[PDB]
């Protein structure tokens, strides 16, 4: 219950800091799958690997409509070390080529939906998932590492003008487990 | 520890009540107000949802699902004097009976939006634009005297069971998933989201 | 040169008020590929209907390859609902919300029969200059001007802002720049 | 008739001007200003180019190719005097030499975009702000002794010619073409369009 979620809170303060490996952060979504859940609004439920043979894939129960997630690391820098100019600092390497992968991922999994969705009728797994909009999301680094205004306004910038791609902070994915603690209280 | 197993079970009995009335009065009872009425004394159950913890429902405001008492009656008000709440949620609550897409064809394979749903939406744009300039004029009158608001739209309306067709469900969700600052979520997706609550904390 | 821009002009002045049939205006704007090309700041080349085969056009940069497929309704389509929703909110008529979902509809087909298109192409000898890397669309439909009431402009300002992926434009916007251009040079 | 002959054969020749500067000096001049002045000499091209009438550049104004002459030298002061100029361009010009990708690769086929790319993406948007906010301060003043501007924003930086293979434009356009309120135009496209002009009136 409300002790599992408690749980989930102790291993992510844990390595809050500590660990730089996505297979870790991958087991720990994967155990708990109701963590990335939570941020979509719409029910989803979790996709199997073998369905579409360090992301995942979250359907709709409802209208089959799948969404792809990737997943860095905390300490996967937001902008980059030094400023552009005063007051304007570049979002990171790392932050925007994470972005790119996973919409080529999802251009790439639409374009092979055909032989995909056939290999299941062949092996037997029923798919479940429609790959009807090009909607994305990329977890990676932490918003407590912004300490200067500057470095929040630019970084927000950036979050800001991607379309289709929503880019969200580790810190800010487990507020919703640790929200969801006061709600109940 | 013992009080967090109590409120364990204080927030599924919670759940279960909510549950209990929408399976037994989602095809009868449709009338907005009952609906407004009954997803207000559950607010706590839509911060959750919308991962906000402050939510607007018609002229009154919730943070935390906890009834804000303001006693100038404006909602405007409210969130001036509440920096906190500047990234809230507005929802609009229609009867679960409120068609998605228009009954017959625009093209083959292709269902437009129903005037309701697209009705709603227009709506609370509507509204949000409202709210943003009585915050303004707020504003005005106080720099006068001695930012934005920009909150998130949420509609709610219609059920996933009048969509009995692969053609009938993609049609809603290039319609739903295109649009920028409302999002759109059905009364059955709205609860089956409510038994996932249900089933995490069992 | 000026001339033929006047000319365009001349068309569209013409039938924008008398010509329903959205075959007509296909034919207008296949013929002068320039009009079309003026939306997109980036450089765009049209591409046959054979090499990848509802009017639909289909445009490619020639750099990147990156096509945007664009759908022609009538000037005639009505872009908001003729009554009102609630006290000065006014729907959109579901011509234009079905065109926008259609051409979605058709982008997602294209790229997920690419690998088909871009083979049949290699059989018949056709080369294969677009590439479907980006979900745009563009749906032309209407005119600007038969919203009078400025409720009716807001009403159908919230729409077409609101779409992420498909550009909403009527007609008289799109001529409005075979107009401005003319304008620019004289 | 005869003074579309005229106009025609200007417009011409003023583009084939443009045309003999960009190919003249592409690779060798690598300076910032001088880009930005040829390209502020041609606005009535970017006007057409973006489809806008009002183009900015640094802090001068100009409507249909024209220059606005605000003896006042605030870009916000003509914005906030003249009602039609709201939806202006503003363009920033930066040397095609702007590397637009990484010459490294972050993955197998993917390449994330350049320092000096997203810095410019960046900055533009920042001077959008300080304008919205430049804009509501003559705006409050006037209230108190008796809207929002947005415009948008375009980058015009780097050339497709760095861009030799097919991971390269696909991680280019992958980033420009997510962008909502950024157009971002290399200047080898820039000039393609104004060849197409040329071919359009000849």
């Amino acid at each position: 219950g409300i002790a599992n979620l408690k749980k989930v809170l102790s291993v992510w303060e844990s390595n809050k800091l500590t660990n730089t490996s996505e297979k870790f952060w991958q087991s720990v979504l994967k155990e708990n799958t109701w963590i990335l859940s939570q941020i979509f609004s719409n029910p989803t439920v979790l996709i199997n690997d073998e369905a579409y043979v360090v992301d995942f894939l979250y359907a709709n129960p409802f209208s089959k409509d799948a969404v792809l997630i990737a997943i860095k690391t905390p300490s996967t820098p937001l902008i980059t070390p030094t400023e552009y100019r005063t007051g304007v600092y570049s979002a990171h390497k790392d932050l925007t080529g994470a972005v790119t992968q996973v919409l080529t991922y999802k251009t790439t999994l639409q374009r092979e939906y055909q032989n995909i969705d056939y290999n299941n009728y062949r092996q037997g797994i029923k798919t479940d998932f429609d790959i009807i909009t090009p909607c994305c999301v990329v977890i990676a680094g932490m918003f407590d590492t912004l300490t200067d205004t500057a470095h929040r306004h630019s970084f927000e910038l950036y979050r800001k003008e991607l379309k289709n791609v929503t880019v969200i902070t580790f810190d800010e994915l487990f507020e919703r487990v640790k929200g969801l603690i006061k709600l109940l209280e």
